[PDB]
């Protein structure tokens, strides 16, 4: 039977919507090779996607569904995708949170507290990047780490869950807000720049117009 995955569909009903959520799902199983379809839903049960077919049994909860699939699709055929450093997988994790109140606040007076909070969460990420890795540290004869992910140098769950996050932090704030993450954050750029070189994350991105529209009703106007 297989695996399918069913996806959130965009404002033009075709393409693939808006969801971190879905591209999570899609990029672990990318990312663990094996075979399986993709398929955009607009749900007009009631089962909100994203979701996935697994040898024709419904799975739901996208959290459920990763460990699922992480447990399921093991070595050897399959990579183990969880990260090694407990750290990786709460770095930057109040970030999406920050952002959303950065960006539905309506009141002009709290809107440099609000931004504020959102680039310390920002600075926090930026130093785990920059932070070496015990792995790291062990190499030279701490001089700032190199290593390309949260993890170390491969994609992990962890990024699986962070990268859309972050793709839609970077997007929104900038066109709602003119917000942008400021450049002497040199190691989460290094991470993004990384991330955006993998098609397994730019192929699963939703279009720049795409997100911006979906936040056309989110994102409010400052009073």
């Amino acid at each position: 039977m297989g695996i399918e995955l069913f996806v959130k569909a965009g404002i033009d009903g075709e393409s693939i919507g808006n969801c971190p959520f879905s591209q999570r799902l899609f990029m672990i199983l990318w990312l663990k090779g094996v075979v399986f379809n993709v398929t955009t839903v607009d749900l007009k049960p009631g089962t909100h996607p994203p979701f996935l077919t697994f040898n024709g049994d419904v799975k739901t909860d996208v959290n459920k569904i990763e460990e699922f699939l992480e447990e399921t699709l093991t070595p050897e055929k399959y990579p183990k995708l969880a990260a090694k450093h407990r750290e990786s997988n709460t770095a930057g994790i109040d970030i999406f949170s920050k952002f959303s109140a950065y960006i539905k606040n309506t009141k002009q007076q709290n809107n440099a507290a609000l931004e504020r909070g959102l680039t310390k969460a920002l600075k926090k990420l930026d130093d785990y990047l920059n932070t070496p890795l015990p792995e790291e540290i062990d190499a030279n004869t701490d001089k700032g780490s190199r290593r390309k992910f949260l993890d170390g140098d491969e994609l992990t769950l962890a990024d699986c869950n962070l990268l859309p996050k972050l793709h839609v932090v970077k997007i929104v704030a900038k066109k709602y807000r003119n917000y942008d993450i400021p450049a002497e954050m040199t190691g989460l750029w290094r991470y993004l720049k990384n991330a955006y070189a993998r098609d397994e994350f730019t192929n699963t991105c939703a279009a720049d117009s795409e997100i911006e529209l979906a936040y056309a009703d989110v994102a409010k106007r400052l009073s």
